[PDB]
């Protein structure tokens, strides 16, 4: 639900003195937001849920052809009529067959036939339309408070400490205030109506899969169709072959399923999960994250007085940061972790910066663990933890591409 | 099995003094052969049977993907190996997933994965090749002896009177003599090796249907294949999608059946029935029909002496002939029917001609029926039946297209 | 201008007692109309002329790319601007090139460029629309009066004898009365508005040829376009390739002509001649031909008394008629030609019928020629010309398909 | 001809103690080679020249159709023969036209015609094949001796100082020794036969452009063709339309040029310059560069004693290096430039490394300039130039991606 470890992570820095930041969150992106005097926040799109889908029409890709009958007349006795032309379920076709004395006619020549067969649809793809007002954006937010290697990405654990929440914004309720315990509150003013091209396509369901197809390409589809406004199948003939007629009988058969060809045409189309409501992969939700009522807690606790150790030594996170896990030996917590990223032990001016702002031991229990993410400078530096003569340190070297 | 009534009927006239005629018989054609002093014959291709088909290869159009497993390793610990790479039934694929502290790795970055799945073919199309020496042409022959409206097209009935037979010619036995009772014998010298382009294509079986496809188009088919010379499926990946991998697991699924797309590509291809042997629609069999030992029987019987009547009045057959059915009142048969097609009753010179040459009452039973086909001249003429003062007659007018 | 000899000739027979006949005349068809007590008429569509074509838009299929210039800036000095972006005749494109000390920049990296080139259209296809009210149908009519082998199909010659005319019908003037001398007058009430699908397509001109293209297919054309409502070429880039940029210069070239590809897409499209006005191949003009004021002249002249001869013996015209040319030896004309088509010389009842109704020698000059078309019965008949003991005759036999 | 500034530059490091290095040089790549105790070398592919191209065949894409004639005969008089069927330059076609009395025939029906027209090819595309033994690889080599900002990329200037050469390798002479003055000699053993897929395609020339097309796709081309083995155009009809024949005349015209459609099919095909010989864009030439007889000159000259200055301050080259230009005030040259890249002025241990190994003032003239490229460590360092109390220095900070 938060960012550390994700492939797609971006860092957004609030401008100087600004209590808010503009965000563009997408289906796959995880954003880490850092603003002056604010705890660091992760924000990520979880999903987009469109609920009230309405059918536009259906196409049969697999038809059933049964109950074939042919009525026949001799040459010169007029056109055959098959009484099944009265049943709207049946497809009928006028034809002719060679007749003569050998097959029951007094005259030789073309005898009339009329051949019918029941058409039913075995499998159909249903096209549905999305209404822009029935679109829920679900978003996860995480505050970089105290966490461990083990629990950092554990949602229920972070909810536990008032350090994460999930919430929904809709066109109708595009703004949400959510309290984060002692951190106070953040609001998100989003623009859910300018997030998705809702009506430039349909949701089409084909078997176990559903797609986002063009709504024009969908109309031009060459298959038998039904609408709410036309319950009877039209263009049924597309899925049927009237075979060669002979004497007084004629075969009629349905094509095999056309599903495979649909998945063919549906190559570059987005795939989406559909049950009662559709879940959209692609998100483009703009939001303003407001942090005027968010606070950095723990900024004035006394500094932890006892020794720390590295439970996990620093590793490059691949996001242009470095992360450690500390274990704190003391039982004087809650307390502020003295930690800085410096150029040398002889000069303690902070040159690196913390992503986990204001790292904090939050319990009086001994040996609790605290994960800290930071951005050391390029070249050599040291991570120095602890104060006075309890300090520990670790060298770091941050480099980039080798020669090439 | 014979021609009267068929849509596709041609008339072939033996040349003057010639005891044989060259014939080209095709899948659908019925030939009526008339030669000097010979009874009229119908000859038609019944079918072409290729027996000893040999597989060239098979293509899977519907695959089954099961037993998916993924083995995963952390970044810097090397490439994952999935032990299923040892099973030739499984398709495997190297991949990578984002790993870090959050999903069990001491280091952040791309962790190796190796994902396998069993591939089995649910439905395959089998391509077979025809051997030009294993091709039977089955042919029906009919002699225009005595027949009735009722029995004319009845094979067992004509076999009864020695007036029809069926027979086979092969490359190995391309000539057949067949006795036709008192009519004697006819031989057919055919050229079965110059009848079919046997090796310019394959017989391909797709579900319940079989087709004659190009043997080059068949090689270029993009599907997983097996040969007798390679029992293991190759190019299996064509019917599989390795889905997105995440952490330590990855989905793998088979495409749906591709059958429908095959019937698509198989539009202008010939359809053929295949069980143990294939039956070919298209025939082009050249034969010489030899009639030197065939005779017109009944040419010197006494003329029937009693009255005839028209059981069926003359009708245009649509083949440029006219057909009647006579009933013969006499019991002096077997006897020759006196019948001619003349310009007027005052001039009995034959101007029309008989297709049923030498019509004959073949029994002493009273009231037997005899069908007679003939070609009256254009304009007015008369069909005159009987001799002396027992004669009956019917006017005929033969016209063509109205003004236009 | 009339029918004898044409491939596409139909015969239309006025109904009994009817002074008018409904006609459907098409681009290629020639109609012979026969009505009771009326001279026989030929009617044929000559052409359809749409005049007031209006442009809908134009597409350039061959462009000229000239006067290329590139303006370049060093990395860190900002985006290059090419002053030709002010000229609407020029197409411009922002780019980048590798820069460094070696090519005049204090800094290494991507330097900005801006490259322009003049676009002019060398050859364009112009799409025009037809207005249904500006459509002239030109029609030729011919009356089967006296004609010779030589002059029968000679328009100026028939106009000479008041036996042919040409005339126009428009939506605005859909009815025309035209006098035919002593034959009186015929009127044609046509429906020019229900003759052509005028607005389901455009007239498109590509070089020396013009076509009737879909008006939707025409919009979707992927070429640079101009309208009367937009005089500047849009989508010019379609006919240009901006080549690879290097340092401070970049090549830009036009594609070659696209004309050939248009003729490719224009395969099944109708071809039409366009100059000031378009001439349409396809006609479907409905007319009522009214003959209440048309008369058969010559019906009561005295019968020609002298000998005729066959200047040309009877030949099958291939239209289900037979035509002769007579020479008339007498100088008693104008006079009625006694000619009939009979079953035998011993029975002069007319059984054949004249297409050239009331054949007539129209001059007192000796040895004038008169062409006569007729429809003899099937089988044998005679053409008997002259009266009393001056009569000549010719046998005719009319047959149809040989046996087959 | 050398690398500094190029977009595509790679750095190759000779292995420890190794006097040779394996290189893969490609059409666009520039390689900088650094080996122990050797001057740094740049090596780049300049081009690949295939000379002895042989035609395989030619296709006409633009035909000229002229001198049309039609010979015609009346129905029943037999087939027309056009005497131009004797000229191999003419394309002829049998046809039929409606004939009758109106256009000079005694009989009505289909009259025979035979229509011919001269075919000449206006423009043709010629397909040529490359012989793997006639392929020259041209290669530029540069030694990182003394150079200035101004002359570094100036070939004639570097040849001047024995610091660059160009040379050719062929299948027949795949190895080249080239002397570089006081630097000694380098040899390149290349594998020109394993560099290009010479015979998997043809060189096809279409107007002003030439392409590398498949040699199979080239055979299947549907255009009129000629080979050295068949000087007469075959399949000419592809570029001609025999228009509708009428009476005794028939139009015949050539299609327009097909060139545009070729450039269409030739989208993803490589473009190459062809005159007498072809120049190939794509190179893949493997070479072993041997440096056993190459030496670092100047390694034991006395250190320059006077002051340097920065003529150009250090800039990031975008290749993961930094380059400066020094001006040397002294006139004691030739002399060794003391220059090092250190962590701090208080610790002169070299931590950065020189790409311009052993930088050297090569003249006694005052104020000569010397360019130096180097790779400082990440973070802070200093470039220190000069010895004793004549030293100058410049701070450097090398960083990478900002937070994100």
């Amino acid at each position: 639900f938060n960012c550390l470890g994700m492939g797609n992570r971006d860092f957004i820095e609030g401008a100087s003195g600004a209590t808010w930041v503009d965000l563009v969150l997408e289906g796959d992106s995880c954003l880490t937001i850092m603003a002056n005097d604010k705890p660091t926040l992760d924000v990520r799109m979880i999903n987009i849920e469109a609920s009230q889908l309405a059918e536009v029409r259906s196409y049969c890709y697999h038809a059933s052809v049964t109950d074939i009958s042919t009525v026949a007349r001799c040459p010169t006795t007029g056109e055959a009529h098959n009484e099944k032309r009265a049943d709207s379920s049946y497809v009928c076709k006028q034809g002719f067959t060679d007749r003569g004395w050998g097959n029951g006619c007094g005259f030789f020549g073309k005898g009339s036939i009329d051949t019918c067969a029941k058409f039913s649809c075995t499998s159909k793809a249903i096209g549905r339309t999305i209404q822009p007002e029935n679109i829920k954006y679900k978003v996860g937010i995480f505050v970089h408070g105290t966490t461990t290697s083990e629990n950092h990405g554990n949602y229920s654990a972070q909810v536990g400490a008032s350090q994460a929440a999930k919430f929904t914004v809709t066109p109708n309720a595009p703004s949400v205030t959510l309290k984060l315990g002692d951190y106070g509150e953040v609001t998100l003013d989003c623009e859910p109506r300018s997030g998705l091209n809702t009506e430039a396509f349909y949701v089409m369901t084909v078997g176990s899969k559903s797609f986002l197809v063009h709504r024009e390409w969908f109309h031009d589809l060459a298959l038998p169709w039904t609408s709410p406004s036309s319950t009877a199948w039209r263009n049924r003939e597309l899925l049927m072959e009237f075979e060669g007629a002979h004497a007084t009988k004629q075969s009629v058969v349905a094509l095999g399923s056309q599903e495979g060809g649909l998945h063919q045409a549906l190559a570059g189309a987005i795939v989406v999960e559909y049950s009662s409501s559709v879940m959209l992969t692609s998100g483009h939700l703009k939001c303003r994250l407001k942090m005027d009522k968010l606070a950095l807690k723990g900024t004035t606790y006394g500094m932890c007085t006892e020794k720390f150790s590295f439970a996990k030594n620093p590793v490059d996170t691949g996001h242009g940061t470095v992360v450690i896990e500390l274990s704190y030996s003391g039982s004087d917590g809650p307390c502020k972790i003295p930690i800085v990223s410096v150029a040398s032990l002889n000069d303690m001016t902070p040159v690196g910066r913390l992503v986990t702002v204001n790292p904090f031991v939050a319990t009086s229990s001994a040996n609790s663990k605290v994960l800290v993410e930071m951005e050391p400078p390029f070249g050599d530096s040291y991570i120095v933890v602890g104060r006075g003569d309890k300090q520990i340190n670790h060298h770091w070297h941050k480099a980039g591409s080798t020669l090439g």
